[PDB]
């Protein structure tokens, strides 16, 4: 063969081609279905969504009862409104919001009442209750408020419409939106204290929670409320208190470079202790009127550390839907262990100074009440939190009836149907000891598998179950037709057997299924065409109700069409030496000299929690490998082993051998590569990647100077030591039964195995990076400054984590481009060697 | 012309190289003469100096009373000895001190006490006391201590050499070294308490004091101990009392790199706030037997805004030698108005809590006793601080003779013998009012220059005047002879005739005279020669004392002699199209060809305070431009207007015009040479410098992106609004008022005008740099980023301001030679455009 070179273009005249190529190109998402009821009229449902026009607001449509079969019905998007903190721009850093507006809201089917945050307000419209549907825009109502700093994380409680709380400085507040009475709840964090003194809060999850447990909120209104003798009732709030004084302190750079200030931060390192954790309650007394008569403040009737011995996180938490009792999902800290507990409110006692009123109130409370574990599980592997979990209603008293989702029993995600005898504890408080292991546990009555396979039921990133407690049914997202698609299916929980699919193949699937499981709604696309969101009505053989079949209705986001200047790339395969499938994706480069062979650029993830290769549109996100395809370069990107969607054996593959295993496949799918398409020149091969995809690009170069060329490493994790808890101990477990596992994932302590030529690492990071703070970064510059290594650096000191400024986003496509040119395609890169 | 190409070494080459030629490769100082006072005995004098064997420590040395002028005397070094936390790491950057182990020492005449701090320890030997003299190493005496944390600043006190004082936690203490009593005089700052909410300090200069008026101590002993009717005596000690309260708070990275945390220091960024400062004074009062009776605390009887209206910075301080009065340099904020001032210990009443005996204590001191201003001086340029100033034993009571130096008179700073006249003042503190600023202004009876001409008296880093009051004369350093030679001279003050010149001609001398006057030690060198150190004998005429004539006695520290591969670079000139001459260096490329045009590098600083060009050996501090003449560079360098050395004029020339001149002259010296040499290629020139000279590096790729190819900007002042009060506004005034100097000296605010061709600017930084913040860096990537230019970073993250590590070194010098060789030498550089 003989060597392709890429065109040398200006560091101007790429600007010009990036901009020109970007100078064309948010979907609906959380949607409510509500029935109009009206006889009359042509409207079965209303649907509300979020969605942009700009900035992000509520939006409408009208289902139509029936449709012209005929025709495509596209709906059409009614506006239904008509209008940064540095508690903001953290949480919107912690969820991945990249958009700008209403992020989420809350509604009271009851009262028809709206409530959400839209900048530094909270506001509250009605539509879809007893006062009817509006035809146009609302004007929103602000609820008034004395608190001088931002409210964050609103909701309506369940049981009163009237009355919202909200997070203000750390403590919980209610507030009545009709009597503009307003209420702080916990005194746990004086907002004039400065951070080391107080590190306290409630109400809120801590960094941990929301980084690597996807928990935001630490309150729960219960759903229920309970009536006084005189015709008022009491309202009640679960929250969980935080207690950050061990925490180890971070400083990160204030993003205002002008001040040359830092801000603290809690962050627990690996190997360091996490925030003490509690359960509290409140409950709030309100006379007939609507008015607060009293507010008592509830504690567990023993500490947290005695009731669940063994918890570390509390992974998440609400109500049973009868308000019954509170439920809470628990793990050890190995992430092995994880428990369902029912917690009686009968659990809290009020606080009190007075050691002897105490000992009063604790004698009150009786014996058979105690915490009960209607479940528990354990893993050689891992246990990875979703957010599939649904309390059926109470038959009899001393049952619970459930469906959870487990990786335990068959290496594989899948649900599960559970019976849970409530049995009176063996335990007493009277003896006055530290109760046993098994001590709260549940027998099992039944444990039925509503589904099985060698795929997985999907729980994360607002993939969920709908249960239909008429016909006794679930809707789930699976993997079961493809581990390249996702797609929506239905099964009994009663007697499960055949799982009947309802997505068409041949797209991935996000969906989700109105309330009263008569509608779903699909955002599907493929490799070849781009996202668009449709509604599918959901209707049964009257001969069968147990069997569901979907009807296409109504288009909500219409696909602008196979984008021109945009050429997909296609999916492969090859048999791992490790005896698994890998998937790969190949972009062959445009315009193919035959007899000619192209410098490839292998961009990578690798990490878990995520799979880049699989059958949905790349053409938003991963534009820029296609990009370089049409500069002439190969662009590879391989699943390799510890990527997600392929059950739990093939991503515990790298426990404790976190950077040991992910380069041999990324390798071996090059090479299965090579040997298929002489076009692949193996001489000019370069590797880039950001955060866990950096850390592999400093793996790549160190393991492999004979494949890699050059390495681009963008926020690269170089010292597991550093980074936190939640992550880190998950698949690495505790520094000290792993010394070797951190020593050889960390490349910071390996700066000798670096190239001595330069122009061979690049090194990209956030300057306010929060997440893998800029010192991964420095202290790797510090071992290779005295390895004698070079190094290249572009630091984004507006940018943290992620790159949200575009400017940024500009000059790093643009210096990525020049330097891979540079130092790989080019001829003059040939030269430099 | 032929362009001539580096030889491109790989980067493991160039490691190599430089190693190599590395591998090849202090002298003493802080003199001291004591008389040995035998008749009988063959040796004049001891001189007692600091030097390394290593570690730094005392050496003595004997002076013959007779030589042998036939043949040279090298005086054998006697060793005198038997053999770093935060705020002594800041303390050696302030000073700039490289070495380790003994930095200062002091020295009671009577006694013979030496006391030293020495690392962590304070230590105190006798030699040459009426204990007479060692022939044998003396052992150090550790001062104990109870303090828990290091000790500070150690003085003796020479009113009494037993006691001493020092800084302990910013108070000042006090320990006698034979009763080991130990007693704290202040209790201004709570070393437990944070630092943001303490901020208060006695004893200590505060940051701008040591960074920008070399001014490193805040508290001075009194000389002379007035007696008591028991058979006693009271001691004194002259204090500074800041708080820095309301000084702006920065941080810079903590070292400990893996904290990832930040230290908090004050740093009054140009136009905020400088500390709050007084003057105050502890009467300490001690028996008969040695012990101290009792402390008393003094307060000026008014506070310093009134006593001296106008006055921001205590530039210097101390006492007369007499101790009657306390002395006081002090500047306006602007640093255009100087005040010399004497304060009365009488002005100082006890510092009482209750209001109506303070009022009954302020009433008993007298309204005669009052501040006098003996000299004030006044430029519309800026007034350079310096460390001359001698006052002569009182004559007449009313009366004070001084001698003074001072560039506002002639432009040029010259000795001026004044006498002023101690008349009370009109303003009375019974009449209650504020005083007019001519209140305390004394009369200036006379003012007898003892030097003039366009040639400066040198008065920093070191140089200082002798003064034989037995003689009347006055031994000065001078620029007289030459700006290129620093000379020692001598002269009458009281008929100030002509100048004799005591230093040999074609060299430069740093000296140092015998408190006799009748010996001086000269440090000298030249471009050609390393730095000799030689003993001379002063000798005058029995007829005429004024004649002054010195000979050779002995070496000190004989030259390393001319070192072998070095080739020197030979000094130029040219006139300015500015009417002033401007020198330069020259380092032609070693191995010359014929016709043949070679790369060009030329290495700048430009800032005020400092002279590059001069007759002085630079073999040792700029060894690597001649490594870069080795290689085929041509190396160039230019003392463009504000450098020091030249008279007030020259130096004022950027007066609020920092950045906008300075290139003009280094582009018109370069053009000079290629006129008159045809090997400076034009079309391949480099400019680099660090700090000031790296930002005019910036400057200079900004204004002449045609001269200059690449720039190389180490550690860049790039916003002058960030750079501290006491320099920035002596230059470009308070910002508010030369708004238009701000914008136009600061490249950060000019981001456009930076090259969009890469491998053009390269930006090196110290991470944890305390003075250049590395926000000018990061700040300056912000606007480069938003603006699409290209940039080439590296950091250092071990090194501050200077470069400590060696590695930090090593790493530094092996990537400018790499990038110029593969950006501006090399062929390959030639293909890149």
């Amino acid at each position: 063969l003989e060597p392709f070179y890429v065109e040398r273009y200006s560091w101007s005249q790429l600007k010009k081609l990036l901009a020109d190529t970007r100078k064309y190109h948010k979907a609906p998402h959380d949607f409510m279905f509500v029935k109009r009821n009206d006889p009359d009229g042509p409207h079965s449902d209303r649907i509300y969504y979020l969605a942009m026009s700009r900035e992000n607001t509520l939006f409408y449509s009208e289902i139509p009862k029936t449709i012209n079969r005929a025709a495509v019905l596209m709906l059409s998007w009614k506006p239904l409104l008509d209008l940064y903190s540095r508690e903001e721009e953290l949480l919107r850093e912690r969820k991945r919001i990249g958009t700008v507006g209403i992020a989420s809201y809350d509604y009271h089917q009851g009262s028809g009442t709206f409530l959400f945050q839209a900048g530094s307000g909270i506001y509250h419209v009605k539509d879809g209750g007893p006062q009817g549907f509006t035809q146009q825009p609302l004007r929103p109502n602000l609820v008034e408020t004395s608190c001088p700093n931002i409210r964050m994380d609103p909701k309506l409680c369940p049981a009163d419409p009237d009355w919202i709380a909200f997070i203000h400085s750390n403590d919980i507040w209610i507030s009545n939106i009709v009597t503009r009475e307003e209420r702080r709840l916990t005194y746990v964090h004086n907002e004039l204290a400065n951070m080391e003194e107080d590190a306290r809060s409630a109400g809120v999850a801590t960094f941990v929670l929301q980084e690597e447990f996807d928990r935001y909120s630490g309150y729960w209104w219960c759903p229920k409320a309970e009536t006084t003798p005189s015709g008022g009732k009491i309202l009640r709030i679960l929250y969980e208190e935080n207690d950050e004084s061990e925490v180890e302190i971070i400083h990160v750079t204030s993003p205002m470079l002008e001040t040359r200030r830092a801000d603290s931060f809690r962050y627990p390192k690996t190997g360091t202790a996490n925030p003490k954790v509690t359960f509290k309650m409140s409950e709030i007394m309100i006379d007939a009127e609507g008015r607060i008569i009293d507010v008592i403040d509830k504690e567990l009737i023993q500490p947290f550390e005695i009731l669940f011995e063994g918890v570390e996180y509390i992974a998440r938490a609400g109500w049973t839907p009868e308000g019954k009792y509170a439920w809470s999902i628990l793990l050890d800290r190995s992430q092995t262990r994880l428990q369902i507990v029912l917690i009686s409110p009968e659990l809290f006692i009020p606080v009190e100074d007075d050691v002897m009123e105490r000992q009063r109130l604790i004698e009150s409370v009786p014996d058979s009440v105690t915490p009960l574990i209607i479940y528990e599980e354990t893993t050689d592997i891992w246990i990875n939190i979703h957010d599939i979990f649904h309390v059926f209603p109470q038959s009899h008293e001393e049952e619970i009836e459930f469906i959870f989702a487990s990786e335990c029993k068959t290496g594989f995600r899948h649900l599960y149907k559970i019976t849970s005898i409530l049995k009176e504890s063996k335990y007493k408080r009277s003896s006055g000891g530290l109760p046993a292991p098994s001590d709260f546990k549940c027998p099992i009555k039944e444990e039925i598998a509503i589904t099985s396979g060698e795929w997985e039921v999907l729980g994360r990133h607002g993939s969920n179950i709908q249960v239909d407690e008429v016909r006794r049914l679930v809707y789930f997202e699976g993997t079961k037709d493809s581990p390249l698609e996702h797609h929506l299916y239905v099964v009994s929980y009663v007697n499960p057997g055949e799982v009947t699919r309802l997505t068409d193949r041949g797209y991935s699937h996000s969906c989700c299924i109105s309330q009263h499981c008569d509608f779903f709604i699909s955002k599907y696309s493929n490799q070849k065409n781009p996202h668009c969101v449709s509604l599918y009505k959901l209707s049964s053989p009257e001969d069968d109700p147990t069997c569901k079949t979907k009807e296409f209705w109504a288009t909500i986001l219409d696909s602008a069409g196979p984008l021109p200047d945009y050429t997909p790339p296609e999916i492969f395969s090859f048999e791992s030496t490790t005896g698994f499938t890998l998937y790969g994706m190949l972009y062959k480069p445009h315009d193919l000299q035959p007899g000619k062979k192209y410098p490839t650029v292998l961009f990578i993830y690798g990490g878990p929690q995520v799979q880049l290769v699989n059958n949905r549109f790349k053409g938003v996100k991963y534009f820029r490998l296609n990009t370089l395809a049409s500069l002439g370069y190969v662009v590879v990107v391989i699943d390799n082993r510890g990527s997600c969607h392929r059950g739990l054996k093939f991503e515990g593959a790298f426990k404790y051998k976190m950077g040991q295993i992910e380069i041999d496949d990324q390798v071996e799918g090059l090479q299965y590569l090579a040997s298929r398409y002489d076009f692949i020149d193996l001489d000019r091969v370069g590797i880039h990647g950001w955060s866990y995809g950096g850390y592999l690009s400093l793996m790549a170069l160190m393991q492999r100077s004979d494949i890699f060329r050059v390495a681009i490493a963008g926020a690269p994790v170089t010292l597991w030591i550093f980074y936190d808890t939640g992550y880190t101990e998950r698949y690495m477990g505790h520094p000290d039964q792993n010394e070797q596992g951190y020593y050889l994932g960390s490349v910071a302590m390996q700066a000798e195995k670096f190239p001595s030529e330069p122009n061979r690492l690049l090194l990209l990071h956030g300057f306010l990076d929060e997440n893998v703070h800029f010192a991964h970064t420095s202290i790797l510059l510090s071992f290779l400054v005295r390895a004698g290594k070079p190094y290249d650096l572009q630091i984004y000191p507006q940018e943290r984590h992620s790159i949200r400024v575009p400017e940024s986003g500009e000059h790093y496509e643009l210096h990525l481009l020049h330097y891979l040119q540079e130092n790989l395609g080019s001829r003059i890169a040939a030269l430099k060697v």
